[PDB]
């Protein structure tokens, strides 16, 4: 089935009418049931005993272009404690007008060292931009036996208890911790982005921890920005029995049966506003489910409206390469699944109006 729940009428049926209403009573409900119901509730915020260790900072990177930072961020005092590793690439010509640069901070799948996977870095950091990087798997291995060597393990695990998404998730909120302490960087013009599964933890992230200025999924499709009661692609009983450690056990309720939802994705979009989101879609990726990508989108979009913020105009999917929308932003690219210079060249643009 495929009616989807509005995100302006709470729990008990009465009409959001306010940006106060939505902040502190709808947002609660929705973050509450997107924890309990998908993704599992985020236990740990910041521990007590995290300590950052910058173990290399190099003053000339690429050329003298920028300074490269290495952190260990342990979550714990004992110095064997669990740990991950940040990788920061700072502009030097932004460091050199004594300001700190506004960062990209995402999740990688292959290591630090494999930006396997690369992001145009360079690019980024020429367009004035910090980059921050963590590989997903100090958080969470990613595989079905790996919340056993995770953070999150430091007869089962209970039915709304997080899995590796919210591990991601986490991992992303305690890489900006340590961003707010770096002088070089300025921690309140974050763009939290991520591809694919990473883009799913990308968005989680964002919408629980509104510290995030700017929010980015690049075709983060089941259970990030596409629809589920759409039955498009990747299904919920797809992903949950391929990925039985992304979700909670809760999720698996919905395995063929996305019309008892309570929520659905373009929910989860909502927890992002006001600050801007963007959304993006590859045109050959069907898996991911475009089309119910961007109708995710459209029905965020009441509540951007509500803070006055605006998303794609037209009600069906813009033309490709032609990002449309205000602070909610979407676009299609040509070809297949993955994360391209195409789509970095709109995200920095979006960036440009929105950090800069
Ligand atoms: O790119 C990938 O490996 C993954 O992308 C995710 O968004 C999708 O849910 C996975 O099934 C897998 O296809
Ligand atoms: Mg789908």
């Amino acid at each position: 089935a495929y009616t989807l729940p509005d995100p302006l009428v709470g729990a008990d049926g009465t009409r959001v009418h306010d940006r106060a209403t939505w902040q502190h009573r709808r947002r609660p409900e929705l973050l509450q049931l997107f924890a309990r119901e998908v993704y599992g509730r985020t236990p740990l915020g910041r521990p007590e005993g995290m300590v950052f260790k910058v173990t290399t900072m190099e003053h000339a990177a690429l050329g003298g272009a920028a300074t490269r930072k290495e952190v260990t961020v342990r979550f714990g005092r004992d110095p064997n404690a669990p740990s991950m590793q940040l990788l920061l690439y700072v502009p030097n010509a932004v460091i050199a007008r004594a300001e700190r640069a506004p960062v990209f901070l995402g999740l990688n799948f292959y290591g630090n060292h494999t930006v396997a996977q690369k992001w145009p870095v360079e690019q980024i950091l020429a367009r004035g931009y910090a980059v921050a990087t963590v590989y997903c798997g100090d958080l969470c291995p990613d595989r079905p036996d790996g919340l056993n060597a995770s953070v999150a393990s430091w007869d089962q695990r209970a039915p709304d208890a997080w899995g590796a998404i919210g591990v991601w998730a986490w991992g992303l909120s305690r890489a900006l911790d340590y961003l707010e302490t770096d002088p070089l960087v300025d921690a309140s013009r974050v763009a939290v982005h991520g591809h694919a599964r990473l883009g799913k933890a990308a968005l989680w992230a964002g919408a629980q921890d509104d510290r995030f200025a700017l929010v980015i999924s690049n075709e983060s499709g089941c259970g990030g920005a596409a629809l589920s009661k759409r039955i498009h692609g990747e299904t919920v009983a797809r992903i949950n029995t391929v990925f039985p450690h992304w979700f909670a056990r809760n999720f698996r309720r919905y395995d063929d049966h996305e019309e008892a939802l309570p929520v659905d994705q373009h929910e989860l979009l909502a927890l992002v506003a006001p600050r801007p989101l963007y959304v993006a879609s590859a045109e050959d990726d069907d898996w991911a489910d475009p089309r119910g990508e961007f109708l995710a989108v459209k029905a965020a979009e009441p509540v951007f409206r509500l803070f006055g913020q605006t998303g794609p105009s037209g009600e069906d999917v813009p033309r490709v390469n032609e990002p449309s929308g205000g602070a909610l932003r979407y676009h299609i690219r040509p070809g297949p699944h993955g994360m391209t210079a195409q789509d970095w060249a709109f995200y920095l643009a979006f960036a440009d109006e929105w950090l800069k």
